[PDB]
């Protein structure tokens, strides 16, 4: 039942073996979920769920340089449903992100934002109930 859009600070920026966890609920007839790994202004990792992008379901991840979205890497496994609940981990392996959603791997993005200590916080938006957003080290 936490506030969304809601701010996780990732206080010193992440490091490798941070594991960032997401527990939530789709909502019902959900459109879009994000999560926006910030470096300030600019967005070092969005990861954009989409449950009808002409009537596909994908994963849109991304980087924002001066507002400017980047190349668009995308993903077809789809492991979200509406009304249902889920868990991301996302681990932060020195030279990417890597995902996990309801126990299985699902992506890995490489880091195009480098100064990892200056991704300091965590921002989770869109079409869910959120339950809980936290971290540990690993
Ligand atoms: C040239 C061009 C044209 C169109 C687009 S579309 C754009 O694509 C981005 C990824 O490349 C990103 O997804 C972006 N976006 C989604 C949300 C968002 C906000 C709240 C909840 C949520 F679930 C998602 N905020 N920004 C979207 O507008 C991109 C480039």
């Amino acid at each position: 039942p936490l506030i969304v859009p809601y701010n996780l600070p990732l206080p010193g920026g992440v490091v490798p073996r941070m594991l960032i966890t997401i527990l939530g609920t789709v909502k019902p007839n959900a459109n879009r979920i994000a999560l926006d790994f910030q470096r300030g202004n600019d967005v070092a990792f969005h990861f954009n769920p989409r449950f009808n992008e002409n009537n596909r379901r994908v994963i849109v991840c991304n980087t924002k340089l001066d507002n400017n979205w980047g190349r668009e890497e995308r993903q077809s496994v789809f492991p979200f449903e509406s009304g249902k609940p889920f868990k991301i981990q996302v681990l932060v392996e020195p030279d990417h992100f890597k995902v996990a959603v309801n126990d299985a791997h699902l992506l890995q993005y490489n880091h195009r934002v480098k100064k990892l200590n200056e991704i300091s916080k965590l921002g989770i938006s869109g079409d869910i109930d959120l339950t809980s957003a936290s971290y540990t080290m690993i």
